[PDB]
């Protein structure tokens, strides 16, 4: 079909194809991210919000790749063909759930409108060519990039 | 007929000659902007502003420009003046097409005098010596302060 | 993307298919129809309506072609493409702005619902065999056939 | 200087270009119109009209053409540049003031409203390619349809 | 006469005379400037302020200027005086020209006391020794210290 | 651009085009006239009016082409170098630089509409045949 998982929300596979391939952090770095903010959130039994419920989908289907990766790792005898198919798993199919896990992680860190905002203004950055481009790049943050709060 | 396509938006083909030519983001970057923000509204059966029905037109247009340049590239033998032609409608027209594109864009992204006095403060740093101009390019952002 | 320029006027390109390709005036003579009757319109400052807006980027677009074939008559030493070059831009691409000119200058002329029922009509017209149609063609007119208003 | 004689009138040059060449009456029979319509208007010391102004200052220089025609006639010994420039003075300057004297006779007849009109209907008309418009073009008049005055 | 052309706004040579010479953009950069921001008022047949009136003298005396360097390139066979004087025409008066149209722009954009006090503080920031003062020049933008336009 | 330095005040360039090239006074001429009427108004800080501002102007820039004409005789070692250039500078430039000072004093002196209406009439005076004009050229005066 044509599900499109982000135009649910209000984003879309082209509004979130401003940020470059490599922008997004790692798998590791995105579950570690998500464990740490809203762990007792996407393990309890209430639908929180549709961010928790496609989160908790993403993390079950990734589980389920990764389950795939040890039985492959374990039981294919050719190592060629092996370590193709985890690689595979590993970098192409990891890149979509890592777009996948940013997109939510930040949406719900910091909002539908803030995330928005911030992929219209890296496609913005991303595109001004380099000459004239400032090297602040825009970033999401919930404080000033230095915070003078004394006490 | 002596048009110009940004008077009635309250812009000129000068005020944006004001900024360097190479400053704007390429056709192809600017087409998926467009198709990732207003694809429902430049799909759409109505108006809902004079920059959706330019940037429609503008869309067409470069439509058009592609579509010559494919058929240059398959009915013309000469390589040497195909690759002319198809780098002429590539760059020169190209250009024009970018700063167009970016205007409208940026303009439904922001806010007419955004763009209008970002514009002219762009166009002003770039000229002010290193020295005594703040360090950082301006930009436009939608992102607030935190 | 699927644009479709005048379906945000309410017409669409099927719609203006009734009327067959060589029904269209010339492009000089629709240039002439544009600066005789809506001129100080279409350099004004002030978005008067949609029609006026597209028409101007229609007339923009059609001058960056025309300095196309200048510079491709100018520029091009081989003599057999630069005249397929020249051919090619002022008739197949001129078709399309000529389909275009024509509906924006009749739109503004006569008016929307004016211009919409003469496409059925033309399309009934063109689509009626020869036998049984009739001589008078439907036309676009603000004053009858003949008008007999004495002084 | 760039003036256009009708722009003032609300026409334009542009707008009378359609008219074919042989829609108009000759010189004399335009003269003999005017002279026979509004001569007693066209004579008076009175400001009765900007066309009646017109009108006057055309016939006048229509009057310093022919005594121009005259006069080649007259002192050019060799025939065939002299039958050269008084074919030039009696087509082409001829044309200009039988285009001039219809525009303001006609106005003067049936209004502005009407013969803008009817220009325009009659550039839709002649626009038309010969297989897609009524036959009869048309026409403006002050006797009716079936040119029957009655009571 | 002895006719300081600042005195008249507020300012001095005496006060412009601690901007270094590097200070100022090029005339080229300084016309295009004004030619970008004020050109439909500085085109107008209007008192728009003494800004205004200044700013068009100012860019018809240059005009007068580079006229006379392209007749000396012309003109002046010597290669190297006619060198000479474009050097010196393009550089001392080229400086006192830079100086006047900056200090003319800035006015319009910025505000006479927001100008004045940006001079006085430049020249406090000038004359300190380069071991007792802050190592970045006071600056006079419209842009925010971030450089980032929102809203 | 084409500001034309007249179209503020009310004239136009082809407006004082109705006048000869030979017919404005001396840049010297024009210099003490207004240094005789207006000089303590030129110097003044303030903005008396817009054609003190045009004139403090004019006056600046033509004291720049001074001194660049004295820097020229004083560094150019070439003598017909020298000369053609400093004879351009006096001549070709001193030409628009008496057009403007003439134009800025004559109207400070009478007034804009006299100025205008002396053009106007000026113009007629000079398209007249010979034969029949007079030979009282128009003058400017509030006696």
């Amino acid at each position: 079909m044509d599900i499109d998982p982000y135009k649910e929300f209000g984003a879309t596979v082209e509004l979130l194809s401003f940020l470059p391939s490599d922008f997004f952090p790692s798998v590791r770095d995105l579950l570690d991210t998500a464990s740490a903010l809203y762990r007792e959130a996407l393990e309890s039994p209430e639908h929180c919000s549709p961010h928790h419920t496609a989160l908790r989908q993403a993390i079950v289907c990734w589980g389920e790749l990764m389950t795939l990766a040890t039985w492959v790792g374990v039981n294919l005898e050719d190592p060629a063909s092996r370590d193709l198919v985890v690689s595979y798993v590993n970098t192409n199919m990891g890149l979509k759930f890592r777009q996948l896990l940013w997109f939510h992680i930040s949406c719900l860190t910091f909002g539908r409108e803030t995330v928005i905002e911030y992929l219209v203004s890296f496609g913005v950055w991303i595109r001004t060519p380099p000459a004239y481009r400032p090297p602040n790049a825009p970033i999401l943050s919930t404080l000033p990039e230095t915070t003078v709060v004394r006490r």
